[PDB]
């Protein structure tokens, strides 16, 4: 129902014996000189080797990775490959090949420039993609964007395989072949959503995030995190912090402890743009999932303001919303201070979980529009966070019903460290 | 430093080659017909077999368990045994013996009566015990109490070994040896507190709850939980729900999912008393750890009110507090309703984390006392929750500076399901 049929063109299997499929890449290190290359072979294990080279140096090298598999209920996965290429040059085009033993497929990516204060960079924002027809339109809109996204920040809810009978994991495979046309060529930065949890005791699957964690690796050790579900990376002029809404974040827990130290590490004269990703929005004025973000908000909101986070992106709610710069950190149980106030040190909260999911939009909103909410609309679409320099970043929202160059909402971000004026 | 020295009498090693030590028991099933028997052997692995018998029939039986070990930094544990005895008769004294291969030690426990509407039962309440001199006094007060506790509900922070260099796990062994004089003869129900987390990446110990989880087992499968850190048991007329303050409880997480379903399973017609244990208090008017409980509260408070939880016990704060029946569940971000109100459908929240810790009391209080707080005092002590029948339970708090029979605070609970009268 609204999910694309198994025989859709986007799900076609790359031909050839043991042809690599579901190819995807993401940042492999802390600063952008590494890339994790990932893929599945279905006919037999095959090699985890990856051949790569720049189009200038031309010198072909080999990286060696690891193979793994998993079962989920009555599903058995193919052979999953993860391999890290390291010590790449900044701002250069590389070609890479996988499937060296049997049927090779070749791709390419462009390393970002070295991190720096005034380095421009364009990030795409996609949330709650799924694999419905709406999902395919959003991806087409992103790739056809005139702005040209160089990396996608993904706020969680990838395949929605768990909506299927016994979570039919084939629908991970299909989502993988589906998204390849983008993530094979540019990194997507993964955030874990509730559809990735796949906690299902009724069929004896009780390991949280299993399918997701096997298929999508992240460079978590690089930020001294002890878990794939929270970690940070730097790219161009942005310091990106990925949190787990569905992991522990109580005082003294690994994620809470890791976040607190990580914030101390941020250097705004190197990475001016402080960006946080999480699945569940801390600010949300839709009926659906209203106030789910309250728990995390009590732990982390004050930290976000103290460190002057520029922007917090979330999905989970199937619609679009952009908050005012507000905070709600003055409450003391009995002092009655529980209303959000204008606060120029606070980030803007953006809900961008409207990429298509299984074809349903969340349109019931709390009335009236709260003062903390600047703009909200129930349409499928995606975002673009375009960094011009240390003071200015341009955010735009593009709807699926619009032309690919139309921005139904846009706003200039004025950097909280370098240029904290009213935006 | 107020920790009891290594050579204290409470820490003495039971004599004999490979004599079992740190012997402790806890309920091993959902309804009280099983008991998990736990102990450590130091000289060699030994047998994990437990010999046991009832007084009534006096037939000797053997149950087989499992041995385990762990390492934490440069510490290697001894040999830890967990063995579950099953199909026990209700309301009956049992004897059990461990160390069958070399040095045998014998103990006993009394199974609770079958769950029922009006089955009376007396629960001890103990939190943040530690191994200081104060800790020893609280344990003495508990065992000497004329109310005679039959099971301890333990709200977390056990040994505080993690305050020691590299968490010196020898301090878990001493704690085990010291608490034996109680826990070997009656079950303590374990809650995980922040001192059990032991997250220490700096010395490559990145697995939360490790020492704790190896040393203290719970019957978590019996309530269909997938983790030792949240679970349920039924005992006499009580349904006890144990939660993990330092595990995930976001919507869709194992814990959140488990609690939600478990509340629906509660049968107040079988167990009238609905009790929740957690480490970090959802209501707390002390400076220390003020508002740390807020996150779990936003997630679970409305559920507690909806399911008419009688009482929620917590520790963490090193003192005593008893709230009024109150809720703070009407907040909607912009409607200004963030003040706790009297709510007779709500549970009473009790902080009882004052058993001694490492000798420090939390004395600093927000002033004046909030309307949500009925009673508080920064003194060392323990609680007793004494169930009389389906409608009446008597709670009382005893101070370490008073006589063992003196109640500094005490209140009648009227059951939220069977007798919903203003018990203020
Ligand atoms: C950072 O990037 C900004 C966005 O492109 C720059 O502002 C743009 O500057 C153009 C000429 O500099 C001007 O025609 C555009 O209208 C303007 N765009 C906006 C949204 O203002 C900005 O250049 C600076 O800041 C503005 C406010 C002016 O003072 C310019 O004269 C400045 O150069 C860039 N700032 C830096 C530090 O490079
Ligand atoms: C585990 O490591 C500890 C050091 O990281 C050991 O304790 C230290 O031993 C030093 C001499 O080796 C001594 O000067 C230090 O004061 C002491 N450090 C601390 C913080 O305690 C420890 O060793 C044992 O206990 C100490 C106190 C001495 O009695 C040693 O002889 C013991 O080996 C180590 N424990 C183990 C099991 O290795
Ligand atoms: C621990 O208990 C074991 C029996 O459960 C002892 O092994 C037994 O010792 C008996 C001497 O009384 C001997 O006849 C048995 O053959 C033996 N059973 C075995 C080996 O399975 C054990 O004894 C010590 O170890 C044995 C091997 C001999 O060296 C004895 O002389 C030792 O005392 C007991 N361990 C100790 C240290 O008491
Ligand atoms: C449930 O337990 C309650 C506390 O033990 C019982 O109340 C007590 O009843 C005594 C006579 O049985 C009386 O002298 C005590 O003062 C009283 N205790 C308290 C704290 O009220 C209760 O008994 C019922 O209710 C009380 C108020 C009287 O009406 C008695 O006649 C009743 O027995 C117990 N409920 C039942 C059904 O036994
Ligand atoms: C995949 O590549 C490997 C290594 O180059 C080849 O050995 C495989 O060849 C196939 O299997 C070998 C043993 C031989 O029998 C050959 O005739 C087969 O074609 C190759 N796999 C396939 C199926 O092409
Ligand atoms: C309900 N919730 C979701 C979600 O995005 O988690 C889909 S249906
Ligand atoms: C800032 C601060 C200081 C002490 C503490 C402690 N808590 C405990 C506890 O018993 O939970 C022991 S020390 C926590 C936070
Ligand atoms: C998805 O969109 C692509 C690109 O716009 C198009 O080529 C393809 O036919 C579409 N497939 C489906 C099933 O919608
Ligand atoms: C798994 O189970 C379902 C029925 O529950 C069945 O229809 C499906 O074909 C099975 N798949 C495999 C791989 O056995
Ligand atoms: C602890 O308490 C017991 C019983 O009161 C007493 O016999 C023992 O000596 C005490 N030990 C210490 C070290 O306080
Ligand atoms: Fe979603
Ligand atoms: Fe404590
Ligand atoms: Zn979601
Ligand atoms: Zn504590």
């Amino acid at each position: 129902n609204r999910d694309m049929p198994l025989d859709s063109d986007v799900f076609r299997v790359p031909p050839g014996y043991n042809a690599p499929q579901q190819v995807h890449i993401t940042q492999g290190d802390l600063v952008g000189r590494a890339m994790i290359i990932s893929w599945v072979t279905m006919d037999e294990p095959g090699s985890s080797a990856v051949r790569y080279w720049s189009e200038k140096n031309g010198r072909k090298r080999i990286a060696k990775g690891k193979m793994s598999t998993y079962r989920f209920f009555n599903y058995s996965s193919g052979f999953i490959h993860h391999t890290t290429i390291r010590k790449l040059k900044y701002n250069t085009k590389y070609y890479y090949e996988v499937g060296l033993r049997n049927t090779t497929r070749r791709f390419s990516f462009i390393t970002p420039p070295q991190t720096g204060l005034d380095v421009p960079y364009t990030f795409g924002l996609i949330g709650d993609l799924g694999q419905s027809f709406d999902s395919n339109t959003t991806l087409s809109h992103y790739e056809l964007s005139p702005k040209k996204g160089q990396t996608v920040l993904f706020v969680g809810d990838l395949s929605y395989a768990d909506r299927y009978p016994n979570h039919d994991n084939v629908r991970w495979d299909t989502w993988g072949r589906f998204t390849e046309r983008s993530v094979a060529y540019q990194p997507w930065i993964w955030t874990a959503g509730n559809h990735e949890i796949e906690f299902a005791p009724e069929i004896n699957e009780t390991e949280p995030f299993k399918p997701f964690s096997y298929r999508y690796h992240v460079p978590y050790e690089a930020s001294q995190s002890t878990s794939p579900f929270w970690y940070s990376i730097k790219r161009a002029s942005a310091h990106i912090i990925v949190l787990s809404s569905y992991s522990a974040y109580g005082r003294g827990t690994p994620q809470y402890t890791w976040l607190k130290k990580e914030l101390r590490k941020v250097k705004r004269s190197e990475t001016p743009w402080l960006i946080v990703l999480m699945h569940s929005p801390l600010y949300n004025s839709y009926n659906h999932h209203f106030m789910e973000g309250e728990a995390m908000r009590t732990k982390f909101e004050a930290w976000f303001v103290k460190y002057k986070v520029d922007v917090v992106f979330a999905g989970h709610v199937h619609a679009y919303e952009r908050s005012e710069r507000v905070s709600n950190i003055a409450y003391k149980i009995t002092n009655g201070l529980c209303t959000p106030v204008k606060d120029q040190s606070a980030p803007v909260y953006i809900t961008i979980g409207d990429a298509g999911n299984y074809g349903v939009i969340d349109s019931n909103m709390i009335q009236p529009q709260p003062e903390y909410s600047a703009f909200r609309e129930a349409s499928f679409g995606h975002g673009m966070f375009d960094i011009k320099n240390r003071t200015h970043a341009h955010f735009s929202w593009n709807r699926n019903q619009d032309g690919v160059a139309v921005e139904a909402d846009s706003v200039w971000f004025f950097n909280r460290h370098w240029y904290p004026v009213d935006d």
